[PDB]
């Protein structure tokens, strides 16, 4: 254990780490733990999509999916995800291949036009616009707010959601706070799922801004690492009962169900928000790709079809997550320099190494050929005040590559730890 | 000859037309000439896309199209349209199913961020922003500028392009004019193709705004109604020789080549404009749908494959355009109340009836069950100052429906003419 270590014991331990690191570099590795994309083996599960939908190009309504028209998306596919998400079909639309693009356009519409009940477009707010950002969180959420000039306020994540006490306090006195980024199930990468009590408070709390929005990015809605699927909290129902029906914007995607970048996105909200979004989305496109929505409807068949498909993903992913946890445990637990999540779903593991050493750890790994996500990536402005957090993405590499990559990463974290202790 | 006539005879002809209109009212019609979309017969030409790409999900470069990554689009598909458009592959990207969406986002980026060489974002221009709009023009272009609060200035269309003399005088002295909408080949709905000399002048003219842009929406680039395809003028090359390389934004689409709403879009520009667009598009999406780009590349094979496919469209469309022309000629020519285009390509015929009667003509047709595009639809703010222009969309209906609909429209146009003449 490294808080109990003598001065000689630390110098010798640092020396052993130096040899481990020397040995590691001599292996000339070329490994990568940085992107959360499905493995080829996962993608193969959806290869039937590559020959679908075949000659019958009509959906169950009789719609010719090959021709212009229809902003809402195919109702038959929406009905499947309506069940999975617990959102009524009229409150859910299906888009193109990117939920991020839906999230981006909603922010852009808010800047240029204002939301459905905004006093003015957000670009006209002379004191600027703020979003609350539970951390660790999703760097592509932060990039959207950063690029639009929206200030980001980081919020600690707790076991069953973010720090709602803190959130409630900020929004009570600051009318400039217009939004909050969330991934409310198996968060990227905390792995935290918001409890019902957390959700109830977030949709009931009084906000100084009358048009405050929850960006409810349910990217991992069905993405279990066990054989159970999580119950979806009824965020839209709770918000309406609280008198804030327009507050949540719900997003989902099949990027990690079928093809990453070749899937279908979803947006859910109040009827007022659906009409608001479609009014402005109609200036941008005649409508989404109905053929790809038809392929997905034919492939899935129904919601049980999606569930069955997700357990097939789970059987591939779960051993990779178990391996990462075991390796971190065997290399790091005794030193007590680190801690990590053991998620029940989602695509990431969040590792905290010794404070003050995360950047160094990442740099050490890069010079032995192990690519590790940049330090601070899960924080707005890439600013991790403790310089401790590293994201690990287990999905893509083979099991043997994953073992080599995480064992090397652990070697780098230990040497970085002894380096800082000696100073 | 209506305009030279004899008052009881004018009254008698009006009585004649009324009998024609009563007859039309009997036939209990339900017809529609408003839909600029491919017929089901045209869409059938591309039904093999519904089973593509099949088992081989890799492009020629080995890219797994089922997984994340890559903003430019598949190089093999870009190479086909690079040849068709005369734009080098690095200067052309392929998007999702909507070129309109590319145009919208570029305008949105210009408002929020400014273009690559703008002095400031357009939303920071205290005197506002204007676009030049050749008329008749594309209403969805006008909807983008209208929704963004960009003032539109209509420009008369002439035989070989818009009124370049007028355009040159406006842009030289007004720094608020930032852009011009164009459809430079087979314009929607004028059918006018910009001449080589016109293109040359538009890319050389001095503009008061240093970041003036030509929105070069080449929607109908290969969409001939004869057995020959137009030359593509090298707008990007000519602009670069003029010292204005950033001036043109080129757009294209397969919406009327393969599936309308299920095709692939394209954006072309200087290397600076490509990098500028992708920088901000990268905040919106991880990237476009490579699998649909793969289906199109596999379906088309090469540029000659696209050309032959377009000739298959021409065989379906040309008799429909010929029928409309034949009916208008036989019913309206003697009266001299009207004139219409005879386009060599594109999707529309532009009809001018007697000035002051277009709104009435449309109402009369609707009241006998013939839906006709509303007066002013091809003008910014829906303002046709002469109340004469009607757009005809020949592509969608069957030959018998097209014949009945255009013949009905003529009766309404004739009846509307005699009404105003007696008044
Ligand atoms: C919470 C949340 N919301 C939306 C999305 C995007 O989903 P859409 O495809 O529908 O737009 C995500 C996805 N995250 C992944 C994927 C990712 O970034 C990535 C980026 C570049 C190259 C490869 C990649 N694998 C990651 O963080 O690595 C996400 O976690
Ligand atoms: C001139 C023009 N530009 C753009 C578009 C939009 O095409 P897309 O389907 O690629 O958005 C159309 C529709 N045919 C059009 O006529
Ligand atoms: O939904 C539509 O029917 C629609 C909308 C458009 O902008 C079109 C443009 C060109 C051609 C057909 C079009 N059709």
């Amino acid at each position: 254990s490294f808080d109990s270590l003598s001065p000689q014991e630390l110098a010798a331990l640092h020396a052993r780490h130096q040899q481990d690191y020397a040995a590691l570099q001599g292996m000339k590795l070329a490994l990568d733990l940085t992107r959360g994309k499905p493995s080829a083996e996962q993608l193969d599960l959806s290869n039937q999509l590559l020959s679908l939908p075949g000659d019958d190009y009509r959906d169950p309504e009789g719609t010719d999916t090959r021709n212009y028209g229809g902003q809402h998306g195919l109702p038959g596919l929406r009905a499947i995800f309506a069940e999975l998400l617990g959102i009524a079909v009229p409150n859910l639309i299906a888009g193109n291949n990117s939920s991020l693009e839906l999230m981006h356009d909603i922010v852009a519409f808010s800047m240029l036009y204002g939301g459905v009940d905004s006093p003015r477009p957000w670009i006209q707010e002379q004191d600027g616009i703020k979003f609350l950002c539970p951390v660790p969180g999703y760097d592509r959420h932060f990039a959207i707010t950063e690029t639009m000039g929206i200030e980001m306020i980081p919020i600690p994540m707790l076991q069953d959601g973010p720090d709602v006490d803190l959130i409630e306090e900020l929004v009570a006195v600051d009318p400039a706070i217009k939004g909050m980024w969330t991934v409310p199930v198996f968060g990227n990468p905390s792995g935290v799922t918001y409890s019902w009590e957390t959700v109830r408070r977030l949709v009931q709390m009084r906000t100084a801004a009358p048009d405050f929005r929850l960006f409810w990015d349910n990217a991992y809605a069905v993405h279990t690492l066990t054989l159970d699927f999580p119950r979806q909290v009824d965020v839209l129902g709770l918000a309406a009962k609280a008198g804030n029906p327009n507050r949540p914007y719900v997003f989902a995607s099949t990027s990690k169900i079928t093809f990453a970048g070749g899937g279908v996105s979803f947006f859910g909200g109040s009827l007022g928000n659906i009409a608001w979004y479609l009014q402005y989305a109609g200036k941008k496109s005649i409508g989404p790709d109905k053929v790809n929505q038809l392929r997905h409807l034919r492939f899935f068949g129904d919601a049980d079809g999606v569930r069955l498909h997700m357990l097939r993903h789970q059987q591939i992913l779960a051993p990779k997550f178990a391996l990462v946890a075991e390796v971190l445990d065997q290399r790091l637990s005794e030193s007590k320099i680190a801690s990590w999540t053991e998620p029940k779903g989602g695509y990431f593991i969040s590792l905290d190494v010794l404070p003050g050493t995360a950047r160094r750890t990442v740099a050490l790994a890069k010079d032995v050929g192990i690519a590790v996500t940049e330090a601070g990536a899960s924080f707005p402005y890439r600013k991790d005040p403790d310089d401790k957090n590293i994201r690990i993405a287990p999905s893509f590499p083979s099991v043997p590559d994953l073992r080599n990559a995480v064992d090397g990463l652990a070697t780098c974290a230990l040497l970085a730890a002894t380096e800082t202790l000696l100073n």
